[PDB]
């Protein structure tokens, strides 16, 4: 089969002819449908997630095949799979624990010590065929089709955690930074259908400031048009918002919006690729704020994504779709900030 | 009546013969039995609270009487007090809200908008007598004596909200800084009383490491003579603690601590006078630890150490009587880091 | 001023004119501009809250002014109010607390062991004139009017406790019984607008299960014309709904409704004048249900649903305006189930 | 090899020579050191686990040897185990579940929806020798030895799961009802260990009521010379407990200590064979009490009383040892009432 991976870092992602895995137990063989890609895959062709080096730290032996959205067919079960047929479509959580580990037995899995996360140290979506390691892991497609599930495997389930750290209800104020990209219409999203929380999304141009908005942004600041902290303010009579979601943790972000928060305020960071945080300590005693961090998520924020989405409560991302052969064209568009949309390969 | 007050910011405290307070509707007069005093009456004396000025950030008009660690014994009630009776030995809560604010509202009244703080913004326990503006913020002692009690509402309420904010459980490891300090100890034995959690201190003289471990901490560290961080991961397995209370947040402890975290672990904040924090925001969203502020502690918390220490579930901390009138005195073995155990004034 | 009293046990209520009260210190002084009645008042006019006795159980001295669902415009304030001002518009939360007992000290004021229930034990909006104990019990109002607000006082905090009672989230599926009353279509509306949970509404008319419908359930099920637990076994794929909302706990609805519940289920009963529960001890324990009561709100209770509905995240409800002087006929009416949508005096 | 196993409900427990199993991918062969005998196999031998048939309703397909309460050395690892080896003394967790239904994916696998009991409805430890299905269900003793820690897997894990589900903190009492016998000093050891709560016990026998103060409890009530209710409400100055621990949900019990309940009072169900619970709906709603199930406990409650137990925490169960040829014999001895301490068979 074709699979597009990671031989070498400093070289184009190549394409390889290999054979097609033979599920065992409880694996599950895909037919992949559609492979998202996002900025966490500028880095993977790179060997990093995060700060973290995928040979070093994960333990990576190369070549690894790429593409941690995932959504397709099921091509064969292994014998011990239950409740899944051949032919059923699927969405799959590639963030996966063993088990063992402190994390997996709180169902944290996806902060487990030893992970097995598909697309990014087990091979992914960039191939006509994946393994998935357990059957657990997967989530029946009724009303979404794969193109519109796959992304939602990592940024739908990111942002879902992100809002749920963020610890809102109605008494509350929202801020989402960046609120008019892919990643922030998909909090806003979110925050409007789960929280009764009052949301504030901020953004620099234009289009992205009614792109919040028709997500369902209850109030936006453009924040090239206008001082940011001071529209908050103004709108929250004084009193900063309960929590901020920063999908970005730039110096630039950084600089600014934690001023925004109300005492007790919630500082949810998002970012794998940011700057430092500054920030006078006895402040954060006195006002009681926390700084939180926040990475994809756990069976549960699967669950609850997945559920959101097949209801038709959340909506899908834009979608661009291209061929398997263009991925390393798709990765060039996010590096040159060119794409538009999220990207998806059809195998 | 005799009252210790700060007149002018840069001149020490002043012994005034004032009047006696006349307690209408829901006020308690009290005769103080035990005014503590401790590190934030150093910065009080200066006219600060953190970095508050209390005349231009806390509307103070001097002068103000000072004393925010009060018990003694009822000697008027206004006409809408229920419960209490002349002659009743309390403690009081001085971290009061007024109730309408958002904060107020939701039950974390020392985080109130216009807060009323005895001792701080409002007239104090450094003084023969003190009003205390509702009733609901008292405590009746049947075990404790005022003196045993007094410390214990700045405190051990203190250390009591930081061990809640640390979101400890039996499966969890909690590490203490400063230990063996009167804040520490204190903090070492709610912790033991109230989550299970596996208890390691750490402090840097042989005395306080002692100190800790009659408090009752699981395991010691001296961090003059042993390396902190690698028997932390010793004593964790590699994990990191849970959680770690930072008394002090000063440049010394902030650039080791964050460092002993596990993934999840909760930094929780409590020093007024610290440094700044600096901590790459990707490892924040990496590891999803939390950077989380405490400040004194609400009615519940009061609630809850008071039952803790009237059942002799914690013990009070080691004390030194003195007079009203050495009260500068009091404050300046504080400033030159001589005093021993915890001074609390009798007038 | 004119007032509408309880004046004698078994006698409808009396009209009396007394003198307008004089607010001091924190109290305000409403002038009525809408006074709810609910199926509350029905049972006040035989003097009982529940199976409570308000003279023998609450300790009230007749007459009492009834009207517990207020909202009006400031006439006068006590020295102390802060925050207001004559003219303003608000809505009062009547479930008042004294600040001193265990519940009030813990946020839920409620269940205060002395309370000062506007409208049951204390005089309420029946009247020119009322008197609200402490101005932090009000919400200013902008969109709505006294008229929609009111009732939200009484039902709109209620059903917005019991939600969170319910404890949804997005992977969870409710149950409201009694879907299209008026409660129950505020349920629906609170629930879709705070959840993210699925929601099934039930009832036994088609023109309720239509209203149902319009208030937001993504499932309504007519008992009279289908099976519901068939219903129910089938849109939850057999595993019951996560949290049942049950309006009533009538022999009727307990009976059938708590085998509809899936394992850790939550049965939240809101009724006042119902049957006995009686269900098999083992089967709780072996499927680890719950039933939990539920009764008005707190003050985070009352913020949340004022603000939801000034937001116009939620909707008033169906109401139909009267003079103050018909309330026994509006009282005649709700016993007679004669009353369409909910009825508001206007003095 | 030996193992005591179920072969006609109607019939005693029946010895046979069988093969010993051979582990492969992730299970563990474990070689037999104790296997506790609790009331539970008592209705084992009849097939059934509280009024569930296990093979109607649990789908055993007979013979299956029982033995929930396992503790042993590990023989041989199937190819995917990580982290344990030959030779490692463990206690099994063996309320498990298989991974892809609701409450597995939630991280409450004991609810499974198609469970994996060893001893229940999978063979368990009445064996020479047993298969644990994941390695991930054990947890290495260092501590304890095998007898000691083979009765916390179940009666550790079940009481440890109900004090959680009582939701105690400082502010709060708990009352444990039959806090004398094996069941209820396990619990009242755990309650003082992990909340900081006042903890009243209540027993009928002057042995007992001894063991319970033994045990750690503040205050104890001998039921048979004095009222229950009257010593609660003065222990409590009339408020009542804010949650109860009833483990024998009988006639007689249920009868009397819900009365014992605050307002907001957890009852904590834990009995699996007891009478129906029959209570007025209305006082559950006006005092938002609460009837709660707690069954055995998931792998983050199993984590909890393995760690608190191999601290030192709460001490193990007074046990007596016997041969697994005495199986009959110790059930029997259950049946009849006359077992002293837990029963641990040494195969
Ligand atoms: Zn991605
Ligand atoms: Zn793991
Ligand atoms: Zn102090
Ligand atoms: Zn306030
Ligand atoms: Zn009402
Ligand atoms: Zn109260
Ligand atoms: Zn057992
Ligand atoms: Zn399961």
């Amino acid at each position: 089969m074709r699979a597009v991976r990671l031989v070498e870092i400093g070289k184009p992602l190549s394409l390889q002819e290999i054979g097609v895995p033979k599920p065992k137990g409880p694996q599950v063989l895909i037919k992949v449908e559609a492979a998202g890609v996002c900025h966490s895959d500028v880095h993977m062709r790179q060997g990093r997630f995060g700060n973290l080096r995928i040979v070093e730290d994960l333990g990576v032996k190369l070549p690894v095949t790429l593409g941690h959205e995932i959504a397709g067919k099921i091509e064969e079960v292994g014998d011990e799979v239950v409740g899944y047929s051949k032919g059923d479509l699927v969405a799959v959580n590639p963030w996966q624990g063993e088990g063992n580990c402190y994390y997996c037995r709180i169902g944290e899995e996806h902060l487990c010590d030893s992970p097995r996360w598909l697309g990014i140290n087990f091979d992914g979506a960039y191939a006509e065929y994946v393994i998935v390691p357990h059957y657990k892991y997967m989530y029946k497609l009724r009303r979404l089709n794969a193109v519109e599930a796959a992304p939602l495997t990592c940024s739908g389930i990111t942002t879902y955690r992100a809002v749920r750290k963020a610890s809102l209800d109605p008494t509350k104020t929202l801020l989402v930074v960046g609120a008019g990209g892919g990643l922030g219409t998909m909090a806003v999203q979110i925050a409007k259908a789960v929280s009764g929380a009052t949301i504030i999304g901020v953004d620099v141009r234009e289009e992205a400031v009614e792109a919040a908005k028709r997500a369902g942004a209850d109030y936006v600041i453009n924040a090239s048009m206008q001082d940011p902290l001071a529209e908050i303010r103004r709108i929250t009579e004084s009193k900063g918002v309960d929590a901020v979601i920063d999908l970005n943790n730039s110096e630039k972000t950084l600089s600014v919006y934690p001023k925004a928060l109300a005492k007790q305020g919630k500082y949810v960071m998002v970012g794998l690729f940011g700057a430092d945080l500054h920030y006078h300590a006895p402040l954060i005693t006195l006002s009681e704020i926390q700084f939180v961090g926040s990475l994809v998520g756990n069976q549960s924020d699967f669950l609850g994504i997945m559920r959101l989405a097949e209801a038709g409560k959340v909506k899908p991302m834009i979608t661009k779709t291209m061929k398997l052969e263009e991925a390393n064209e798709a990765i060039d568009n996010l590096e040159n900030f060119k794409a538009i949309g999220r990207q998806v390969l059809i195998p």
